[PDB]
């Protein structure tokens, strides 16, 4: 690992974890691929522990489709397509909330996401759906501001950028996705206890400013406008060396910040274990789902040096 880019307490204090069913889960995504005419699955072989195998294609057939997806914005941007842009959006946010209407779309990127979005409801109750979806408009949204950023070369201030991608990045949709993965629809109360809350926003910022760290230098060269280190060479007048250490600095701060709440969040874990059968599961699904927030850091930071 490059040496800008080594984390030690990562390489020293977040083993990988690597789910069993990995060798088939790639091929698997890549057929559903090549059924849906839409064309990294280690990815979420090793963040989504101990999910049942359906739920883990499930996942990972959306992750897929979330890159093509994202390929597409970008060609949508860089060729100034914004009519097609907008219909594209219009028609995701129509799936999202009834993709059985969507199966067998003329857009294949419409057909694709809405197979991934009907199998990921399939899972847990209404209500979770529910969220997921209210999730998912906002990204798309935030994917629309991100559309209007780039298209007028506008770097968003530093603070702004980071609550953009809190939402570009899908940080609440892979946090949703702990729940289907562990086999349990957390109460409200349980989910948005402070530990759980904040363990949960630190694994989702260390994979987003860790991905905007290793590919700076590339963006910086291509005049992109989305990334933590542009704002700050743009509004901080950080040289990049400077822009570099000042977001290294965040993503290490995210790993002991993360330790910490982690410690909270299992304390709760055990506090939820009141010698009840439903307080037993609702331990073990908070467990694994911090657990799970544990594995992504790794997952994240190995995949960018494979």
């Amino acid at each position: 690992v490059p040496p800008s880019l080594r984390l030690p307490v990562i390489e020293a204090a977040f083993p990988r974890q690597l789910h069993p069913y990995w060798p088939k889960l790639q091929e698997t995504t890549r057929t559903w691929l090549l059924e849906k005419r839409l064309m990294y699955t280690d990815l979420m072989a090793g963040y989504y522990l101990g999910a049942p195998d359906e739920v883990l294609q499930a996942i990972a057939d959306y992750s897929a489709w979330f890159h093509v997806w994202d390929d597409r914005h970008d060609r949508d941007i860089v060729h100034g397509r914004a009519g097609a842009w907008r219909r594209l959006r219009g028609l995701l946010h129509t799936a999202l909330d009834s993709p059985g209407d969507h199966l067998h779309h003329e857009d294949t990127l419409v057909a694709g996401f809405a197979d991934s979005v009907r199998r990921l409801y399939a899972f847990l109750p209404a209500t979770w759906n529910a969220r997921f979806a209210r999730h998912f408009h906002t990204v798309i949204e935030a994917y629309d501001r991100e559309f209007h950023n780039r298209t007028r070369g506008i770097v968003p201030g530093v603070e702004e950028y980071l609550e953009l991608r809190r939402l570009t990045f899908a940080h609440w949709i892979w946090t949703d996705l702990l729940e289907p993965s562990s086999g349990c629809e957390l109460p409200d109360a349980v989910r948005k206890h402070p530990a759980y809350r904040r363990a949960a926003l630190l694994s989702q910022e260390f994979a987003a400013w860790y991905n905007d760290l290793c590919s700076l230098p590339k963006e910086i060269a291509g005049d992109e406008v989305h990334n933590l280190g542009i704002s700050l060479i743009t509004h901080h007048s950080l040289t990049l060396e400077e822009a570099i250490g000042e977001v290294r600095r965040r993503v290490e701060e995210c790993i002991t910040e993360f330790l910490a709440v982690e410690r909270d969040a299992l304390r709760f874990a055990d506090e939820l274990a009141d010698g009840t059968v439903r307080g037993k599961e609702l331990s073990g699904a908070v467990r694994a789902n911090v657990g799970n927030m544990r594995n992504w850091f790794s997952s994240v930071y190995w995949f960018h040096h494979e």
